[PDB]
């Protein structure tokens, strides 16, 4: 309650927890920190309207925040631990949202700075900025239970949580994570579609959404199972059966469990490559 926030990365994701949280009427603007190591416009100086703390120091931060977040390329991330790990008290817990990176290799070279550091691996996406995020997150060694509940609470503030072995969310990552693209791709397709129908651009889009979501809930508070529910909605004549049969006949499915795969696939590598070199 006293608690108060930071992000030493900045760029979508953390515009994305940032605007989420503050929309949830959780934090507030201003007790919340992240550092720009340049400015990027956008992000950056969005924020800066929002009313965020922002600093050059990605170090002024780790002080201002009592739960710290690693919202930087998987890549990055080593660069900091190794710049802050000293910096590192033990009153504040770590949520690392690089995708990939695991809570090992954190610990295991943060820990360089503290008997016991307090950390925890997040996935999430930007839909956060409302409230419809997907997150996922692990438990670190060193975490207590209390922890493992600011967490699921902080997050359910902004979306979906739950606790998973870190081992699936190189999966997840490639659902939940990427997902919200997959969607913003058969839009803009739909859209046109929609367009090369008549219907206007604002218009087809708006619908094209509407589509989905309503889609989604139908899904969520329910089993039925996709599958069914498909039933429910061609009658035996056509017109849904039927786009149905085109989409099964360039694959549609497939080419969802393909970009699935290779999300996660890539997620493996990025990891299974920062281990070594």
């Amino acid at each position: 309650r006293a608690m108060s926030v930071g992000f030493i990365g900045a760029g979508q994701l953390a515009f994305a927890l940032a605007k989420g949280f503050t929309a949830a009427g959780v934090l507030a603007a201003h007790k919340i920190m992240a550092s720009s190591p340049d400015m990027d416009l956008a992000t950056v100086s969005a924020l800066r309207k929002m009313g965020v703390k922002l600093t050059p120091h990605n170090k002024e931060t780790v002080q201002h925040s009592d739960v710290l977040f690693l919202a930087v390329k998987p890549h990055i991330i080593p660069f900091i631990l190794d710049e802050i790990g000293a910096d590192i008290e033990d009153r504040h817990i770590v949520v690392s949202c690089a995708a990939g990176v695991t809570i090992s290799s954190i610990e295991k070279k943060l820990s360089a700075f503290r008997p016991a550091p307090r950390v925890i691996r997040c996935m999430t996406n930007t839909p956060v900025v409302v409230r419809e995020g997907a997150t996922v997150y692990a438990t670190g060694t060193h975490a207590q239970v209390e922890d493992g509940r600011l967490m699921e609470q902080l997050l359910s503030s902004v979306g979906f949580c739950t606790e998973v072995e870190e081992d699936l969310i190189d999966a997840v990552t490639g659902l939940s994570g990427s997902g919200p693209a997959y969607a913003f791709t058969a839009l803009d397709a739909l859209a046109d579609g929609g367009v090369k129908m008549g219907l206007p651009r604002r218009l087809a889009v708006r619908l094209g959404a509407q589509a989905l979501l309503g889609a989604a809930k139908m899904l969520l508070h329910s089993e039925q199972h996709p599958g069914q529910l498909k039933d429910n909605v061609s009658s035996p004549g056509g017109a849904t059966i039927h786009a149905l049969h085109v989409l099964e006949s360039g694959g549609f499915r497939s080419l969802l469990i393909n970009a699935v795969e290779a999300s996660c696939i890539r997620t493996r590598e990025l990891q299974s490559m920062a281990d070594q070199e």
